[PDB]
């Protein structure tokens, strides 16, 4: 692991649950002080939690501050709470649209807007945020998620420029992974039978080089590695968690 | 010049001035019917003129749906309004910090999709997003804007994906070009002395490997080759009107 | 068309067939005094041809010195000649894999290196690479190839920063293109039956936005588009003409 | 650390000096079994050394014979062997353009080519392949090298997309590095007056945003991380260690 994440004060938005339950999870195997930031209850977990909506800048600022008092720093905030609906721009309501929108990148703003003052005045703090291989090689339906994820790599960049040295910051961008948000996915496709779910997984994952979707804990190793000072010449960039997806063209060769 | 563009209606947002300008005006030279939607009046003009806010709906619905009524048609769509303003994420108000994301983003998004339904109806319908070369290499200061450069990119390729093969759409990726943005620029940051705003701004156009800045002329050109049946396979990505300021690394070699 | 092309002297390699004969052509139709330079008899055409293999550094140069003789000037070098066999790194021999590298790498490379003293004696010269979506999205058993087009990138950026302002250097970069070398390539997967051969390339279509697969003028006109001075603040970029095909990720939605 | 490493065959070119060095003396720390093939001796070395060139196949061959033999298996191989000398494709001879081909792609070629066969036989086998910063954002006076480092991103995709799943093979592209490849560069630039070159160093320094060139440690850390399983879903990408150089637009902001 990585020895340096032992006792630092890490929050972790969306972390009731799917990749972001399995951040925090690694954070805490790391020794780390973990709290989680998101709008439902873990229940039984070995970490710290707040009832927090990322939409509401107000609730966040106070969650951080309290987070601040409580711990006495900030070292790391992953930034991960997201959502996804599907829908054609046409179809999709303005409302829903814009929703999206706020989840996944204002949250982003919003979290990293109040925890950086206090990030700074620790060492070598540093901030990860959840992109998505749809940064670079997209879905059909999903225009404002989409255009969220893509909005992220440029606010992640941003906080990389204005902050460095003293803080980094930088993306995971991981393809299929198996979690609430795609199963729920794969339901919305083919129905509850999990033998029809399953079979619309392995087929999402024999599109991937890897011929199998993701795991959270995988997408857990490269937000560690990226929060820890392993990564300390790394800042403003997004490492690619997609199993060899994004580089591979859907064109038929000779074999 | 491109002859299928004659006769074609095309609509371009913020064209009263800069960019946006010199790309009505080189429609209006190919033949088109051009029209603008921006808040401010261009004054005499060789193209039509429409007072519209790009982020107010109803007013961006209505000044559409005026287009097609008159027209019969909608073949082309420029988005190019936009604003930039600076501060770290720390010092820009939040309300500011929306305010970006909501002209140089939602503007896009809304005029898209009111345009949609009807350039789906007419020929060869083609979109073409103003983006930045800050899509990819940033500035400082800015996490607003190129937050929201970086959130075109994502729209331009889901609308491209969502729409192919009747629609294309793509974007352009321009460097610094001279237009009164940039000369604001300077302003804020060498003051409003005549000459030393002359020297800022040969000194961003000795940055770029063409060894000046650009014309808004150059970026028309790839606007009007976009929107063109020249590039009838050309849909979902970003021309890089640059002087190669994207690929050149600010590190010096033996000579 | 691109009226600045023509009377202009455009050298295009492996121009007779497929999208080189097109680009070609496409010259031709602008006005300008086109030379090909492959291993080909075109037979009748409107363009000039010189028997030369790209591999021989010296049949280049002769070849270029002669040009530039015969006709005054070399104001455009389309670079285009290129092969593709298939193998995994452990079948193809080392001969063939380094043969591959030699036509699609060091063709370009020698042409570009006896064509650019010459180019420089002329007004705004322009050199167009060929690569291919390939230099991003890539296809299985193809090691060699995929290589050589990640080169030919370099290779474009490198001659664009180090001749800039004076000339231009950019890339095409197309995906599936009717010529023989993927009619070739469908045969190779499928036999001879046109029946077949047209399901074939109907399936790789199919999996372009576009939903079909691009046509040689179609990556001729963005050659000439970057060979002009529509482009003239253009340079060290590659432009895809790939149908959206670089930016679909092939995992569904729901619809 | 990782602890999967211990006990693990590692092999990385080039490691008698520079970034090499410090990948093998990482790998040695985590308890794996280093062997260096490189030209030159590092001498005293808690890993083996046995002479090797890599643009020799049968020298390349038999090394990696000797290794699978002496110690079982081979389960990471890291090319990082690599040369770079200056000047513009009109100035450098073309046998010394060659050359810089034959180290830098050829070397890679070879060794992953011989080494494959074993490594899908041995346990969780991965290649990390360094490129350089320069597979994004190049420098002037560097054809040669810049066409190199894009070409090893093609060779990476590839041998990952084409062993997938299996093998994992990915890259490291690091920005301004401290070694005596960047010592040369320097003295080249500025002469051999040391405390100049230490000011050529330092101004490079400050043009990466974390103000300071990086430590070859860096760089191994993060090839490491790509070798261990804790990047099990990671393959056909390059990991930037640039300090955020590839992300900097070298244009001023306001303050
Ligand atoms: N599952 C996948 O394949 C991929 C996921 N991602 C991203 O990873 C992140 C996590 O995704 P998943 O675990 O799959 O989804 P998930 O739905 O299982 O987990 C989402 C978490 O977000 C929290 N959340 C949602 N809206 C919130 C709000 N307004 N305020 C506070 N918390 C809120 C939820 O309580 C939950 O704990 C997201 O940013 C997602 O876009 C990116 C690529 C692929
Ligand atoms: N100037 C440059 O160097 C670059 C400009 N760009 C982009 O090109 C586009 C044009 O930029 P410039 O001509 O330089 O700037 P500009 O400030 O000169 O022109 C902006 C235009 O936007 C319109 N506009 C602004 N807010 C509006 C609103 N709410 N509703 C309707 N119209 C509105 C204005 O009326 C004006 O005509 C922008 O999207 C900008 O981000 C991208 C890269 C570089
Ligand atoms: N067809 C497609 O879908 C795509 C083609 N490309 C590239 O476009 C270029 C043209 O491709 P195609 O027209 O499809 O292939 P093609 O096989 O039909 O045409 C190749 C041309 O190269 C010439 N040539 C080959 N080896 C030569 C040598 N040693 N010296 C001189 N001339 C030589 C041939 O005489 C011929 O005229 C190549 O660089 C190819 O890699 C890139 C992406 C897609
Ligand atoms: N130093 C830097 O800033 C950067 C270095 N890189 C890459 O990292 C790698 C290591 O670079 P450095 O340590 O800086 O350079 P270096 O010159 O200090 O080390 C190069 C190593 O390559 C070995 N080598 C050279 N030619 C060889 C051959 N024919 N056969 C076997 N071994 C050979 C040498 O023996 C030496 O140990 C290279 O591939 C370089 O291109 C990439 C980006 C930046």
């Amino acid at each position: 692991g990585f020895s340096d994440l032992r006792d630092k004060v890490v929050i972790v938005t969306g972390a009731s649950m799917g990749i972001g339950r399995a951040i925090a999870e690694r954070f805490v195997d790391e020794g780390s002080k973990v709290i989680d930031l998101s709008i439902h209850d873990p229940g039984e977990a070995k970490y710290d939690h707040i009832e927090c909506d990322v939409t509401n800048p107000d609730q966040v600022k106070a969650s951080i501050d309290h987070i601040f008092k409580e711990y006495g720093s900030i070292s790391v905030l992953v930034n991960n709470a997201g959502i996804e609906s599907y829908g054609k721009i046409e179809s999709m309501s303005m409302g829903e649209w814009r929703r999206i929108i706020d989840v996944n990148l204002f949250g982003y703003y919003y979290a990293s807007k109040f925890a950086i003052p206090y990030m700074i005045r620790s060492r070598d703090p540093s901030i990860v945020n959840i992109s998505s291989v749809q940064a670079s090689i997209i879905t059909k339906n999903a225009s404002a998620y989409v255009t969220s994820k893509h909005a992220v790599i440029g606010l992640t960049k941003s906080i990389a420029l204005d902050y460095a040295p003293l803080l980094r910051c930088n993306a995971v961008c991981p393809a299929t992974i198996d979690t609430p948000l795609v199963r729920k996915a794969a339901e919305l496709e083919v129905g509850s039978d999990p033998m029809r779910i399953e079979k619309k997984i392995s087929e999402w994952g024999h599109e991937h080089p890897m011929q199998r979707i993701g795991k959270p804990q995988e997408v857990a190793s490269a937000v560690a590695f990226l929060a820890s000072r392993e990564a300390s010449f790394i800042t403003g960039t997004c490492l690619y968690v997609d199993g060899g997806l994004s580089i591979r063209a859907p064109i038929s060769t000779p074999e």
